[PDB]
């Protein structure tokens, strides 16, 4: 990449919720391995971020890129209406064995936003096959879903800006967001503001949508797997269909495999994407139990109405295939577990810098988050300075490093961190 | 693929607008190279479906292949937010340089349901950026734009089921279908419904949002392109926005490179997609002009507020470049003019057929709607049988196979058509 590139992209090129008046600067990646990003000018970051949950095996992983180049051999694309192939086929096969019992319909979609709109619309076809009029959906503050309309309806009202969709966008119950904190102690009274939502709406929700564990781009919270339980029940005495969105905390960054494991429950629907295929490209994953499926294709349609163009892209489910073999070897399992010590153990010292007001860890996610909002040119200057790559974002500072890093890597990150939050310099107001 | 294969898929595996308790018939594909797919038994078909459209340059591209595999090696993937990387940039330069001149920003998704939901949403932030009270949107009947919720909503009310969604979906305003047909009488009562349907509305509406010329999956329709004009002054002398979707006519399906081109007028906003990346992978693109991008990025939000996880998918990205970078060989176009006049002269003799309906040819694009419903499980064995994939739907079987078709093999695509339109058997009254 050249200056005349550069140029180019801030003048015409939009970047992940960014202004094409007053872009700040963006930093030029050309190749990236291992647990590393390279820039233009050979400086290599280490990776922090997997790419937002993403990468959760590096990047150029060996593995993924041998089942990428044979998928592409045989065709890295073919039309799936209606026709099948093995790859998709494999795929669904994984999925199905490693989630929960019930949950054996799977609709594969290309990214987490149409995701989420499939599980939400599946809620709606599933009650208007029933004779029920249920068009509300139940979820969480602080919650994120997607960017696509549907799932923006259940997106944190103020952090999203759905002032600017007053009007357009349609009004669903939001329950208090959970206070209980993952690995602390259950308050009762956290249950109210949920408790009256269901019970002034309770013949109208649809189903109840929320992260598992995680509440991840709504703020990195951390709230208790007793909160799950809770959900569980109600769902089932009400009927009412529960939704987890683990496209964020699926495939063990938390962990555990999946994040419901965390209350040992199970959601009638699960929403999975992003660390699907390794952060390799996009692919996306809705699965349900067969008494949905079933109670959605015999209603007034005779099929659930969804089918994107590329739905099942061999090419992608090739990558998904490879990284859930990375899985099944269960390494990760000891990846996550010594990422976490080292996250909790090397995050301590933040707590005590007058400008953190929490740090949390749960897996191989770690949580510093500061009373001001950082100076994000300044900040994401001095990350890269440093040889790190960071996304730091409004008052949180956090990791989510691939599954692969090496101790003295992540230990960089980590004093990055700290040497960052201790001085008032690259924070604002 | 083995015999436990194809019923794990019948049984788990959701395919699009699909019933799990009574799927029909599907093929197994386990390769394709150029414009044949084979089956798991060596049967070879010839595509005269491009995998809906997408797949312009066949299957098993060489130059598709090589930029792939070429990027794989750098990187699949990387995050975009906020990062760049030489493949984002150059399709911009590319998308920018080839559409009509105010079309130079652009936002990268994932696909074309998103694109179109990215559209709309520029559209509603315009408006409140300018303190306007315009929500709604204006369409045309038997468009389609999308299966997500707010792409949804502009899709034909009826063909989509609109009442399975009462009140969810934000209701709209539809002028009837355009009358008038591609190469034809252009007769001024067309515009009556539309003139009458701004007329109430037209300090309301942000947006008209339209296919141009070619109606996709809605009907396979071609209307005449003084309607694309006659629509660009209204909407330039109301101020209101005006999106093309060219998601399935972009990239000279219909004889121009973009269908805009037919009527001489450019967008406001253009949702690209399919076709862009040769029907690889999926990949999107929103482009709009520097008012639109400028009037909201100096809005309440301080950013178009949209950014998915894989925004800026540098493999996808290459796959697109090569794609493109065929294209600008230019034998695209004599290859869909002749294309165009061999569906001209085969499907002739499909208007003695008693079933047939309709023969229309706009590019490299053959339509026969029938007078009755297809027998979607026998048409679509018959086919295969024919030693062609021609995918049918409701009233309609059409073509629109790559650009490389060989005279030879459209012949079959043709031959197999005219067949199937005789008798009544593969219909179901
Ligand atoms: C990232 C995320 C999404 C969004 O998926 P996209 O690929 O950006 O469309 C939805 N839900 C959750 C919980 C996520 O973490
Ligand atoms: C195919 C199509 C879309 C949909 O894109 P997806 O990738 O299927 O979500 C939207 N609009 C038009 C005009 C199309 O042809
Ligand atoms: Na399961
Ligand atoms: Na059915
Ligand atoms: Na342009
Ligand atoms: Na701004």
């Amino acid at each position: 990449m050249t200056t005349d590139d550069l140029a180019f992209d801030e003048r015409h090129i939009w970047h992940p919720y960014t202004s094409m008046t007053s872009p700040l600067p963006v930093y030029p990646v050309v190749s990236a391995e291992g647990c590393e990003l390279i820039l233009s000018d050979g400086r290599r970051l280490v990776d922090g971020m997997s790419s937002w949950w993403a990468a959760i095996h590096g990047y150029n992983h060996p593995q993924l890129n041998a089942a990428m180049k044979s998928q592409i051999d045989a065709m890295s694309h073919v039309m799936f209406g209606e026709i099948t192939h093995a790859p998709a086929i494999e795929l669904c096969r994984k999925l199905v064995a490693m989630t929960p019992q019930p949950l054996e319909c799977v609709f594969l979609a290309d990214s987490g936003s149409v995701a989420v709109e499939v599980a939400m619309k599946m809620a709606l076809q599933y009650w208007d096959a029933k004779g029920e009029a249920r068009d509300r959906f139940l979820t969480f503050r602080n919650g994120y879903h997607g960017d696509t309309f549907g799932a923006m309806s259940v997106c944190d009202p103020d952090n999203s800006m759905h002032s600017l969709w007053k009007g357009y966008l349609p009004e669903n119950l939001f329950a208090p967001a959970p206070q209980s904190r993952m690995d602390g102690e259950w308050d009762e009274r956290d249950m109210v503001g949920f408790a009256r939502l269901m019970a002034a709406h309770r013949h109208e929700i649809a189903a109840v949508i929320i992260e598992p564990i995680v509440q991840g781009a709504g703020g990195m919270r951390m709230y208790h797997p007793e909160w799950l339980k809770r959900i569980r029940k109600i769902c089932d005495r009400e009927g009412i269909l529960l939704i987890a969105d683990e496209i964020a905390t699926g495939f063990g960054r938390t962990g555990k495999l999946f994040a419901c494991e965390h209350a040992e429950i199970a959601p009638d629907i699960l929403c999975l994407g992003k660390a699907l295929t390794g952060g390799t490209m996009t692919l996306s994953a809705t699965l349900t139990t067969r008494e949905v499926a079933e109670t959605i294709s015999d209603g007034e349609a005779g099929c659930f109405m969804h089918g994107p163009t590329f739905m099942g892209n061999p090419l992608a489910c090739a990558a998904a295939n490879a990284s859930l073999a990375i899985l099944e070897s269960g390494d990760w399992q000891q990846q996550v577990a010594d990422i976490e010590v080292q996250l909790r153990e090397q995050l301590a010292p933040a707590r005590d810098a007058e400008m953190v007001a929490d740090v949390r860890v749960l897996g191989a996610i770690g949580v510093v988050e500061t009373t001001h909002p950082v100076n994000m040119a300044a900040l994401q200057k001095f990350f890269v300075e440093q040889g790190v790559w960071i996304r730091p974002f409004g008052k949180l500072i956090y990791l989510m490093p691939p599954y692969i890093i090496l101790p003295q890597q992540l230990q960089r990150l980590t004093a990055a961190v700290n040497r960052a939050v201790q001085d008032e310099t690259f924070f604002c107001q």
